[PDB]
């Protein structure tokens, strides 16, 4: 079980380039499916999901190969069941559904969650494929669903904003005969990648990034190269670090209007923010952040996957600020572990009142979730003496090689084996 054993206070600076967003190349990978000729997914990043990913492709039939880029042919997909042992760790493999049914008339995914009544993620997927004009039918531990020819655009209201459940139906509707008109889409950058690369293939898709996208279908998409764009929660990871820290930091491959919340939150901190075309730089000049308030919000406000980032934030900042968390109105598991290296928080209800202390002291320290791990490594970075964040192969689920653009930036980290 790997640890990072961090030595500070550091101030971090430098440059670090951004990997490309897991979270838009896998809605990518899946639509893939969609795609009659050969595909070359650019900026891919190399982490676990990817993987998995790649095995349930080819499992269906398609060929893949990677490197920096994924190529896909999925031109011979023969096969279309996604089986238990390869989406059991992983959810986004629903994906597969929408893009099988869409363009063979048939597909199915094992649920390792079982198909008992209740409400679940699911459902909304369900809701858009039937919508769509495809049977579906729980039985035997999987998901079927099956249209006599093509899917037929329709008109439907999400009840719920989802990511999941806006690719899955943007995706299966690509191919449909007809319009296909979806309110309260979600509007993540990753949804408006997959569209785009969507209509690279030769879709017809238009106010993704909105709260409505409309499809029109056609009969068949072709292949090309697409890049995935940079990952924006990645990118805020070392903004934060820089701001946190008196540092300065240039972010390369990376693009500014998917931060805009994130980086207007950090000049209220105090940060000297400039951008470019495919850059952002950060400068704190040296000075201790201003605590600012914070809410959740559906994107494009402010993404709940920095959350953990803008407490550590607020945490060593001048004053008292207060995050507010509605997403998932209990995400603090950080909260415990930073209090104990010297944090002052309380959490009330569904907020934390953070008060700003001038410096952390080193701990040992453990979160599951990946953000909030993180988070306890840029905390090391510039606390007092050693701390040390085990399991953070969380971390590497999610970021590629955190401590070597840390130890670019000058932390004092190392990576130790089974401690
Ligand atoms: O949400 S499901 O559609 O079943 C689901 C679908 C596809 C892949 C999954 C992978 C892990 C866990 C799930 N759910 C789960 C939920 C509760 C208990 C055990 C597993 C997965």
């Amino acid at each position: 079980m790997d640890k990072f054993r961090v030595q500070g206070p550091t101030r971090l600076q430098g440059e670090v380039t951004i990997s490309g967003a897991k979270n838009a190349a896998l809605p990518i990978l899946f639509a893939a499916l969609l795609a009659e000729e050969p595909v070359e997914i650019q900026n891919v990043p190399k982490l676990k999901d990817i993987d998995t990913t790649m095995k349930l492709l080819t499992q269906l039939g398609t060929k893949v190969e990677r490197x920096g880029s994924v190529w896909i042919d999925a031109s011979n997909v023969n096969n279309f069941s996604a089986p238990y042992d390869l989406v059991k760790t992983m959810r986004a493999s629903i994906w597969a559904l929408g893009p099988l049914v869409a363009r063979f008339g048939q597909g199915q995914v094992s649920l390792p969650g079982g198909c008992a009544i209740g409400a679940r993620p699911v459902d909304l997927h369900i809701f858009g494929l039937e919508k769509l004009g495809a049977e579906i039918k729980l039985e035997e531990g999987y998901v079927k669903a099956s249209v006599n020819g093509r899917l037929k655009g329709a008109h439907i209201v999400m009840d719920k904003v989802s990511v999941g459940a806006t690719v899955t139906i943007m995706s299966a509707a690509t191919l449909a005969e007809g319009t296909t008109i979806i309110e309260n889409a979600a509007r993540e950058p990753e949804i408006v990648d997959t569209a785009n690369f969507l209509v690279a293939l030769g879709a017809k898709i238009s106010g993704q990034g909105t709260d409505r996208i409309t499809i029109e279908g056609v009969e068949r998409l072709g292949g090309g190269v697409y890049r995935v764009l940079p990952d924006r929660i990645e990118t805020g990871t070392f903004l934060v670090a820089a701001a946190i820290s008196g540092g300065k930091i240039v972010c390369r491959n990376a693009q500014p209007d998917t931060l805009d919340a994130v980086l207007a939150k950090l000049r209220e901190a105090g940060a000297d923010i400039e951008t470019g075309e495919d850059w952002i730089s950060l400068d704190m000049h040296g000075k201790r952040p201003k605590a600012v308030t914070v809410r959740t919000a559906p994107h494009p406000a402010f993404p709940t996957d920095m959350q953990a980032q803008f407490t550590l934030l607020n945490l060593v900042a001048e004053g008292t600020g207060v995050i507010t968390e509605t997403i998932f109105e209990n995400r603090f598991m950080h909260v415990p572990e930073l209090i104990r290296m010297g944090a002052h928080a309380e959490i009330e209800s569904n907020t934390v009142i953070c008060h700003g202390v001038e410096k952390l002291s080193g701990a040992q320290v453990m979160a599951t979730d990946l953000r909030a791990s993180a988070s306890l490594v840029l905390a090391g970075c510039i606390a007092e003496g050693t701390t040390v964040v085990d399991r953070i192969y969380h971390i590497d689920r999610g970021y590629e090689r955190i401590e070597d653009k840390l130890r670019a930036l000058g932390a004092n980290i190392e990576r130790v084996k089974g401690e």
